[PDB]
């Protein structure tokens, strides 16, 4: 069931990739075809092991290098693909909170599409890389039922996959109509704890129930894919628990709609799914957008930028 777009390189050697990619950069000018060639063929354990190699053959730090040679989208991007895939999601999360203002946007898409097992561990590397809880930022940034719902979400602890109950099963998606209906508004502490601890099996029987008694798709109610923050965020939960990879394939497809990229997000899916469920994102894609990843991409960027995500895609 999950496979990603990029895997380890077969007859992979460290040093001579250390080398290819010194050679790539040292002296006037920079060529930027064989760094980006090399670098979304080889997997992120493998960048690693290049860039361990590339200090004891050197005694030069790899990023600090790629970053004095590359420039912007280009030099985004491959600063993202040199993140060990352990911090990255808890790196993206510390730079939606820090600083002025929160970036929501980040914090609804990896909280509400990432399992219990991802956020545990990302919420171990986050106190152990910047010193604070992931927890204690959340709180420190966010509130109300926004606040609450991604407190509830961070704990991890969704019922597990067993025992359908069907009372309970009819029971919430009663109290679900009855909190549509009242537009998200009102008994906010119930339908929290429904989509934030039930199980995922148990919370699409539940959905399913819910279009039976309305007649629809409980998306259609909190559907305002705009204003709103923890409407927003039950949106990207009900999504997520449908399909994590056709909900990732729609915030790519939105991050390119309209005049703009929002290349924020694009990088960040492109490359924090790329070893994960990237294929199976591609596929979401097509099959909802009728349109592939690749196309819509190599439409929406430029330069080199688009030659290595065309490659990572
Ligand atoms: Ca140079
Ligand atoms: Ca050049
Ligand atoms: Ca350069
Ligand atoms: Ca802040
Ligand atoms: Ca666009």
């Amino acid at each position: 069931v999950l496979r990603g777009t990029v895997t380890d390189f077969p007859g992979f050697d460290g040093r001579a990739d250390a080398e290819t990619l010194r050679k790539a950069m040292k002296g006037l000018g920079t060529d930027e075809e064989s760094i980006l060639t090399l670098l979304t063929s080889r997997s992120n354990a493998q960048r690693q092991e290049i860039s361990a190699a590339f200090k004891t053959l050197f005694g030069r730090d790899l990023l600090d290098d790629l970053k004095s040679e590359l420039t912007g989208k280009f030099q985004k991007l491959i600063v993202a693909l040199m993140k060990p895939s352990r911090l990255y999601d808890a790196y993206e999360l510390k730079h939606a909170l820090k600083g002025a203002g929160t970036n929501e946007k980040v914090l609804t898409e990896i909280i509400a599409s990432r399992t219990p097992e991802e956020l545990r561990a990302i919420k171990q590397v986050y106190e152990e890389e910047y010193g604070s809880s992931l927890e204690d930022d959340v709180v420190g940034d966010t509130s109300g039922y926004y606040q609450r719902m991604l407190v509830v979400l961070l704990q991890a602890n969704r019922d597990p996959d067993a025992g359908i109950d069907e009372a309970q099963v009819e029971q919430d998606a009663q109290a679900l109509f009855q909190a549509g209906e009242l537009k998200w508004g009102t008994d906010e502490e119930k339908f929290i704890t429904i989509f934030g601890t039930r199980s995922v099996s148990h919370l699409r029987k539940v959905f399913d129930k819910y279009m039976t008694i309305s007649g629809f798709q409980i998306e259609e109610t909190i559907d305002r894919e705009t204003s709103g923050n923890l409407e927003q965020l039950l949106l990207a939960v009900v999504k997520s628990i449908r399909s994590i990879p056709a909900y990732l394939a729609e915030t790519l497809y939105y991050a390119m709609k309209g005049a703009g990229t929002d290349d924020h997000t694009l990088i960040r899916v492109m490359v924090s799914r790329s070893e994960i469920d990237l294929f199976n994102i591609r596929k979401e894609f097509r099959k909802n957008f009728a349109t592939s990843l690749y196309s819509m991409i190599k439409g929406d960027t430029s330069g080199d930028y688009k030659k290595a995500l065309l490659l990572l895609c």
